[PDB]
């Protein structure tokens, strides 16, 4: 009981002391008690690009798509010090830790951007910034595919309420998976994962008393998140086949192989 | 700064080594006596007072892989202690690791061999190399070799602060396959050797074309490893009953 307890904590220690932005940061600049640079058109792109502190330019499209993989880069860097920071993931061989970040990273990414959304936009550049949903939805296909169900998604995410604390579980529990394929050591994985949503279990019952069926909810969102990434690999396996301008990042690279 | 990057790796080879050359050299000359592990007794008194069990050969092969698996998480943290190693992507990371740890260990290995056998178990008993040679095949043309290379290795005389830059630019490889960022890691490399040689003119001013010499030493663990590899993979074919620790078998899966 007392081990769970001190898990979550150390867990919620691991998260606060790597990620960049948290969901409490966030609300407080959505909300205006923290003014981030709306990004609504190339005129405030392209002054952003040039105010804002953060490849050939190819297009708009292909722009954006370079930003987000920056995105994507920089927070793997976060979620492997985020893992290296939990005792049971650094005590695993370092190529099985590999194989849980190569088939984790994108689940928790995608859990993770909830907590930077609103139904209008998203925050970037370290919460200086904020682009308007309405003009990714005008970038040219498939980039315009890709991205909108990432805010569909995080829209019923947010509907749960989670803070931190329980994104620092759920996370954990999200790279922490034995289902991951070419894992050497299976059953120690799920040991671990194990250990994880039972000390997730247990701080929504101390952290969320009233809300009924969080967790059982929680899970459903797990294997919501697997499909998403199914989906969004698939369509990275079009953005590689029919976009010949675009490159790709070799971090991206080696994920989709 | 060369000299505070040379002193660092030697620090992080002290921090992550139980078994240095120097302690190893004062068990093998005398200055406790290692218990000798010449027969079959011996082997089983050393296992009471020091995976099913198939035979001798196979057993000794599986304590073989026991050194490996230790060494390769003594390498992987003397690696991580590199602030420019864990820079790199975790993927990158692995794959110096991957077609690095056992040119490592071949290295390591004189380091813990003289010309008659090898210390064991945190040097409390000594194996010998008969004993080695007395082990049916493939087992025994696996292990020979590897005395053959120790005993020519051990003539350049090098100490643990010439090792520890000579390990750092064998796990630091800009030519392994599958590598991400090379560029990356070539100037690394660089930098190692470059450290490398100014340690040695420094730590070993009269000792003629040493580090030329050192740089044919990694050419050669190189085919050492690769013919390593290949009989590695014959008893992977070969004996079915002889398993293989999993940490081994992701490493040989690709080597050829
Ligand atoms: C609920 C949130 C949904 C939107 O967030 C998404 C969705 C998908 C992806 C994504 C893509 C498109 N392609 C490949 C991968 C991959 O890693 O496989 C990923 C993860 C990235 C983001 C994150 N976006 C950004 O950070 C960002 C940064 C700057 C700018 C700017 F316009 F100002 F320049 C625009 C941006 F959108
Ligand atoms: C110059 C030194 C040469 C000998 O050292 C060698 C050579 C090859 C290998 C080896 C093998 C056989 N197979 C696969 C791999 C692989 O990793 O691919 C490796 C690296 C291991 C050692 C290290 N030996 C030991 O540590 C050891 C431990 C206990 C016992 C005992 F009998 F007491 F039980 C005997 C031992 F020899
Ligand atoms: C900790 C020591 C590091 C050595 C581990 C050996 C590396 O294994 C490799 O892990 C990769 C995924 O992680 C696989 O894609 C490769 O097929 C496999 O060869
Ligand atoms: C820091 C997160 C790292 C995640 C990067 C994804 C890992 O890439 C994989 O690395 C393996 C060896 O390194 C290769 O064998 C695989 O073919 C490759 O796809």
């Amino acid at each position: 009981v007392a081990d769970l307890k001190a898990f979550s904590k150390h867990i919620y220690n691991a998260y606060l002391k790597n990620f960049n932005m948290t969901k409490k940061k966030a609300r407080s600049i959505l909300t205006g008690k923290a003014a981030p640079f709306v990004i609504h058109d190339i005129e405030t792109l392209w002054q952003a690009e040039k105010g804002l502190v953060w490849p050939p330019y190819k297009e708009i499209s292909v722009h954006v798509f370079y930003r987000c993989q920056c995105t994507t880069v920089e927070t793997v860097r976060e979620l492997t010090e985020f893992a290296k920071s939990i005792p049971s993931f650094s005590s695993l061989f370092l190529n099985d830790q590999v194989t849980l970040l190569k088939y984790g990273v994108h689940e928790a990414i995608f859990a993770m951007l909830a907590s930077i959304v609103n139904k209008d936009g998203l925050l970037v550049a370290n919460g200086s910034g904020f682009v308007t949903r309405e003009f990714l939805r005008s970038l040219r296909k498939p980039f315009s595919d890709i991205i909108e169900p990432k805010f569909e998604f995080a829209v019923k995410f947010n509907a749960l309420e989670l803070d931190d604390s329980d994104l620092a579980l759920f996370i954990a529990a999200i790279i922490l998976c034995g289902d991951r394929p070419g894992l050497m050591n299976v059953p120690r994985v799920e040991a671990i994962q194990d250990t994880i949503l039972r000390a997730l279990e247990f701080h929504l019952q101390a952290n969320h008393p009233d809300a009924q069926y969080l967790f059982p909810k929680l899970l459903q969102k797990m294997a919501d998140l697997r499909q998403l990434v199914t989906e969004h690999a698939q369509m990275m396996q079009r953005i590689k086949k029919t976009e010949t301008e675009t490159s790709l990042h070799p971090l991206l690279q080696e994920i989709y192989k």
